Formats: C-alpha cells, sequence, structure tokens
C-alpha cells in the first residue's frame, strides 16, 4: 500500500509536469528515476522483515550514500550559501558591487536560493553560484562615501627648477577647488624618476559620487593643470631616446 | 534460481547491443564486468546463510564502496548538475551564453543529462560537461537590452586649446542621433594624459541588439566622429617620440 501511494503521487507529479508543458520524454525519465529512488530507499528502510543479512545493506547504503555525498557537495553548498546570504548578506538589490578574486561586477538585480543575478554594466544578466560569496572578497562601490582623482604629471628632465612652483601652484588650485572634499586626503609631491620624466602624483577626493559629476569635475581639474604647467614655461614630456650615429 | 534469472537478463541484454551494431569484443568485456559485479554484490548481500564471518565482509565492502565512491564522483555530479539544470535552469535552446571563467562561448543547441552541447560561431559543436554550470557564472548576451558603443579619441598634445568644443560638439552629435538610446548612459568626457596623446572617452548605447545593425550605427558615430574632429582644426595622434642626436 506504500508503494502504491508513492507510485499515484508521483504519478500525479509527472501529469502536473507535462501539464506545465515539457517533454514528455524528460518527464518520463524524471518519473522513473524517482520511481528507482523511492524503491531503493524504501528497500534500504524496509529490509530486515522480508530483508537480508544485516550486514550486507550496512556497507552496500555506505558505499551509495559515501558516493552520493561526494557527488552533491556543490549543489547543496550553493543552498547553503544562499541560506546565509537570506540571514546575513552584504549587499541588497541594487548595489554595485565589485570582487578583486573573480569577475562579479555590476548591481545586484536578484537574490536566489541557488544563484544570484547580476545586471552587468552592457546590460546582460549575469549568473553567479551563491557558493562564491563564501570564499571571496566582494567589495561594494555602490556605498562609497567619495569619489577619487589621481593622476602623474610628467615634466621634461630640463624642467627640474620649475617643480616646486608648479607643484605648489596645483596644491593651491586643488585647495581653492569648490568640488574638492577638503577633509579628506590631498597630495601632490614629486615622487619619482621615470625613464624620459620627473613624476608628480596627484591624489584628492571629490564630494559628490555621481559618475558624470565626478567625470566633469576630473576634466576641469584636468584642463586647469594644464593650464598652470603650460603657465609656468614647462611641458609635458614624450618618450625621450639618444641616437648615436655611425 | 536468482544467478541463472540475473545471467540470462543480461545475456539478452548482450544480444540486444550486439543487435545494435558494436564490436563483439566490447560487447563481451562488458558482459563480463556486468557477471563480475552482479557477482559480488549478491555475495555481499546474500552472505550469511553460506557466508562467512559478520566482520571481514563489512571491512571489504566498506573499502571497496570507498573507493568506488571517490573514484565516481565526477560521473555523478555530471548527472545531478542535469538534474539541478532541468528544474532551474538559467538559459533555453538557441540562447548566446558566455562565462568569464572558462570558454563557453556559443548558441546552447541541446541540454543534456550529462552534457549540454554549443554550436560555436565558427559552426563547430562543443559538449561541456554540465557540472561546470554548478561553479561558475553564466552571462547570457542572448536576453541583452541594449548594445554599447565605447571608444576613445586620441587628440594631440597641441591640441589642448579645442579639448571643449570638440567634447561638446561629440556630446551634441551623440545627443542628436537617430540611432541612439537618450534612456542610458551616454559620457563624453576628456579624462586621461596618455603617453602620447589627450584621451576622451565616448560611452553610449543603441536602442537595437541586432548585429548588423548595430555595426553599421557604430561605423556611422565614428565617421561623424572624424569629421567633427577634423573640422575643428584638432587631429588624431600618432605615438610620438622626442630624439637628441649626438
Ligand atoms: C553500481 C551502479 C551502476 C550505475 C547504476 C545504473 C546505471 C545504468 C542505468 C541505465 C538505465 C537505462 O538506460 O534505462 C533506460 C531509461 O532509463 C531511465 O529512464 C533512467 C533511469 C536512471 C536510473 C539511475 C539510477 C537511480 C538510482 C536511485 C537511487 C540513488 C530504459 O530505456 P527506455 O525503454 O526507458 O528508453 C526510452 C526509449 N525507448
Ligand atoms: C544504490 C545504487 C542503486 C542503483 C540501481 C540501478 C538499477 C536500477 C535502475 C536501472 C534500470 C532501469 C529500468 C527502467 O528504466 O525500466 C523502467 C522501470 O524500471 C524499474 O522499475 C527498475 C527497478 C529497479 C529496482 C532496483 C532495486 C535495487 C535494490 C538495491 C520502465 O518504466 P516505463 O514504464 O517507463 O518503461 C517503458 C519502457 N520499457
Ligand atoms: C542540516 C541543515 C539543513 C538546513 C536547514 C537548517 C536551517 C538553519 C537555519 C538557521 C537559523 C538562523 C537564525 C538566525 C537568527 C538571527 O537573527 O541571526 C542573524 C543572522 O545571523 C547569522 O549570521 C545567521 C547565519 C546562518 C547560517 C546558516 C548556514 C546554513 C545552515 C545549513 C543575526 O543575529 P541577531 O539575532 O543579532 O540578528 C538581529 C538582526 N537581524
Ligand atoms: C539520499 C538522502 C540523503 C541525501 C544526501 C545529500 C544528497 C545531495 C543531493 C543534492 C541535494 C540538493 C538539494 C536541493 C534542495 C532543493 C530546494 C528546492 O527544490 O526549492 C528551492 C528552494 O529551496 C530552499 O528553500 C532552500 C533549501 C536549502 C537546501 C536544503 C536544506 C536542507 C538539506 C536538504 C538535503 C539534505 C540531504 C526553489 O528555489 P530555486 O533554487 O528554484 O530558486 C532559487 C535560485 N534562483
Ligand atoms: C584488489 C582489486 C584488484 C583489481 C581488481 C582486478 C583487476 C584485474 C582483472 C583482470 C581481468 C582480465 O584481464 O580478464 C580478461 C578479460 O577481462 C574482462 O573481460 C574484464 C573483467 C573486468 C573485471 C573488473 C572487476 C569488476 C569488479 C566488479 C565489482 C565492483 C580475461 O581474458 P579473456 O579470455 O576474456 O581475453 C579475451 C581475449 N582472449
Ligand atoms: C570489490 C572488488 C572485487 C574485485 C573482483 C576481481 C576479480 C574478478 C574479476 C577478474 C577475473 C575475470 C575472469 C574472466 O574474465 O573470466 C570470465 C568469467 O569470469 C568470472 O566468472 C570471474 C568470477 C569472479 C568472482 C569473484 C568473486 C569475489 C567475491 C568477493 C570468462 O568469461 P567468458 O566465458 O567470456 O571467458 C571466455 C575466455 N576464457
Ligand atoms: C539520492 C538522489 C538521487 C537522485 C534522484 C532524486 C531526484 C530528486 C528530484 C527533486 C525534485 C525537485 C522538485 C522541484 C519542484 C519545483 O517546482 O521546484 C522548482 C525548481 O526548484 C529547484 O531549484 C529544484 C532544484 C532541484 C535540485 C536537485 C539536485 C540533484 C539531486 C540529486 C521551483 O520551485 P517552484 O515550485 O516555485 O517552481 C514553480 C515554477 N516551475
Ligand atoms: C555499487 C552501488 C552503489 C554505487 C555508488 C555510486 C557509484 C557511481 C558510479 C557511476 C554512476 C553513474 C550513474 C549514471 C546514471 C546512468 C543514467 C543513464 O544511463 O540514463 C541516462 C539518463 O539518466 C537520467 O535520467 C538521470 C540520472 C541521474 C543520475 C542517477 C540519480 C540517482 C543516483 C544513481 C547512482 C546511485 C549510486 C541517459 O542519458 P544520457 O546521459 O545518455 O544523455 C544525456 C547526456 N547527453
Amino acid at each position: 500500500i506504500l508503494t502504491i501511494k508513492l507510485f499515484l503521487l508521483i504519478n500525479q507529479f509527472e501529469k502536473q509536469q507535462i501539464k506545465k508543458g515539457r517533454d514528455i520524454t524528460s518527464a518520463r525519465i524524471m518519473s522513473r528515476i524517482i520511481k528507482i529512488t523511492i524503491i531503493v530507499v524504501l528497500v534500504l528502510l524496509y529490509g530486515e522483515h522480508f530483508g537480508m543479512s544485516l550486514s550486507g545493506l550496512l556497507t552496500f547504503g555506505g558505499i551509495g550514500g559515501l558516493a552520493v555525498g561526494m557527488a552533491g557537495k556543490d549543489i547543496l553548498s550553493n543552498f547553503f550559501s544562499g541560506i546565509m546570504l537570506y540571514f546575513d548578506r552584504p549587499f541588497s538589490i541594487g548595489d554595485w558591487i565589485r570582487s578583486p578574486d573573480r569577475n562579479i561586477e555590476g548591481t545586484v538585480a536578484e537574490i536566489g536560493w541557488r544563484i544570484t543575478k547580476i545586471t552587468t554594466f552592457d546590460n546582460r544578466p549575469l549568473y553567479v553560484p551563491n557558493s562564491l560569496f563564501s570564499s571571496i572578497s566582494v567589495e561594494n562601490p555602490g556605498r562609497m562615501t567619495n569619489r577619487r582623482i589621481t593622476t602623474t604629471i610628467g615634466l621634461r628632465y630640463e624642467d627640474a627648477a620649475k617643480v616646486g612652483v608648479i607643484v605648489e601652484a596645483v596644491r593651491e588650485m586643488l585647495k581653492n577647488h569648490p568640488a574638492i572634499d577638503q577633509r579628506q586626503t590631498l597630495l601632490v609631491y614629486f615622487n619619482q624618476f621615470a625613464d624620459s620624466s620627473l613624476n608628480i602624483m596627484v591624489y584628492c577626493f571629490t564630494k559628490t559620487t555621481v559618475w558624470a559629476e565626478w567625470l566633469a569635475a576630473q576634466q576641469d581639474v584636468y584642463l586647469k593643470i594644464i593650464d598652470i604647467v603650460q603657465s609656468h614655461g614647462a611641458d609635458f614630456a614624450f618618450p625621450s631616446q639618444t641616437l648615436y650615429m655611425d
């Protein structure tokens, strides 16, 4: 009677799957698989009243369960990480996330039990297995407080007498710029002997976090830097070489 | 009687395989393998009425099942991932899919219990084990909403006085182009001091998702950009060098 009840239940499931709309052969194969699995489980559970030697079933079930346990580790790990994400999540829907270990960059669209769906920046869907969120570092640029501007000014080696005044002028310009956050790091220093130029680092932050506003402020700063450099008699350096001719 | 029944059943299977058309020696070898496997399973299951010490079979079966369990992990994992794909699939037949972790690029042709068959873009079949779809990220360009156009305009360092007007002209041209989606990102800014040029980024989207239409729109935009740049007196920059002669 137990076998009849289980068979009728999975038969109802099978016609349910068919009515949902699916290939018939696949439904038959899945129904079989469930049939054999249920039969094996019942035989192992109900194998003493009409059963066998109590040593054979132990070994057989141990081998089968051991093989199944190592075979299904990844599928179960994904769902376990999904439960963990449900309880403790480092991001929310709509957050732009990133990782230095794997390519998962994009904005979160859906968080599921098995995979997370993320919209990339070329408008494509990306499906990430949940287990990855248990072994890699996740960065959240969507929760940033400032946008950083970093650049290098490469002057000619013959402009060594004007490095200090140029550095001071650039620092003053950055300090008086209305779009620059004055409570964050602000460094302008000459710090590198390059192959063909003397390099000056520029390192600052903007108040805004909007993409277009940050880009506009960066462009304005770059143009002002060009004007400052060219007004002091210096110039930017191309790659240079010394040629000896026969 | 059980052994006779099983032997006759697998013999019928063996002649079935032969009639299907296959090498005779391979069929004999497979029949043997099944013979020995069935004999071992029956001995371990039926080893108490005429059997042995109830400690030897436990150890023997444990060792055998442990070895078999670790030996067959990959084959069973592929089928488990096939079942998972049957129930929860991130793609469908005819979808162009991709992955940043492995080379599986192509359009899905068949989804099976063990492997997935994908048609590559040089018209070749590729067979991907199903377990890969449980540990890697899958991108679906076949479900994209827009096609992206990104490029860089490199102007000469002597064209620094015309960057703003060129940027404004390019932005206006992109804003008035009938093939550009105006509800998506649209950025045109000067954002890089390159080695030999000043770089302007162009970043926009098209309404269409068709390959040929997107390529045609991109070509039209590129030609218009060339005309705009050349009409303002600027020019594109080749790699440049400064040479000092003895």
